[PDB]
């Protein structure tokens, strides 16, 4: 059946490391992160999405830009306006502004997006390995999440429930020779590559819904 570890990095799927600055779009790096994956699935080309795309434009579907908002509802976005344009046609500023949505720079689309049953981390396993990187929310309201470097992250104060921090799980791991022992989530952040492990965090996996890693799990559907 599932296999004992994944990493989409590793097959094209993903793309470098970004910086969200000093603005509340972590969803929009999350949803973003989702669907270049999920474009590079359905066509073979790794093509960087519009962040800012997201923030200035999603305030109907009931994002805040740079105040937060949420990984369905920029999916759901996505589907209502027939596209979203690439990073390079739709640069990344960090603030909120008006939107410049250009269809005819559009290189993505989704007809809405798929639900990973919440609190399952079993479900989220075969999601993250059937479809490819999965938009996760969790809570990152913590210091040592902020300094963090290396090695499995563990917070005895995260919460399953309260979440205030969207990210990408690109695959998942373990470390050693057990597979089923000391297991991780290989995590995507966008606090730039010079955040963490070059952008990245192992989070705890089965270790009861570390930091809410499953709470609210989704997919875009291209
Ligand atoms: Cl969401």
């Amino acid at each position: 059946d599932l296999p004992k570890s994944v990493d989409w990095r590793k097959k094209g799927y993903v793309t470098p490391v970004k910086n969200q600055k000093q603005c509340g779009s972590a969803w929009a790096f999350s949803a973003t992160g989702a669907l270049e994956g999920q474009m590079f699935r359905k066509t073979g080309k790794l093509v960087s999405l519009s962040e800012q795309n997201l923030v200035d434009c999603s305030r109907p579907q009931g994002n805040q830009g740079c105040n937060g908002g949420f990984m369905a509802r920029a999916f759901q976005y996505v589907k209502e306006n027939g596209g979203l344009d690439s990073e390079e046609s739709y640069p990344y500023v960090a603030v909120d502004e008006i939107c410049k949505y250009r269809p005819e720079n559009s290189v993505a689309q989704d007809t809405g997006f798929t639900v990973v049953a919440p609190g399952k981390e079993k479900a989220l396993m075969k999601a993250v390995a059937t479809v490819g990187p999965i938009s996760v929310a969790m809570d990152a309201g913590h210091s040592s999440f902020q300094f963090y470097k290396s090695g499995i992250y563990f917070e005895p104060d995260c919460s399953s429930k309260n979440l205030d921090h969207g990210v990408l799980v690109v695959g998942y791991g373990f470390e050693g020779a057990n597979s089923q022992n000391s297991k991780y989530w290989l995590v995507k952040n966008s606090w730039g590559p010079e955040w963490g492990s070059n952008g990245y965090v192992k989070i705890a996996k089965d270790k009861n819904n570390h930091c809410g890693i499953a709470t609210a799990a989704s997919y875009p559907n291209v």
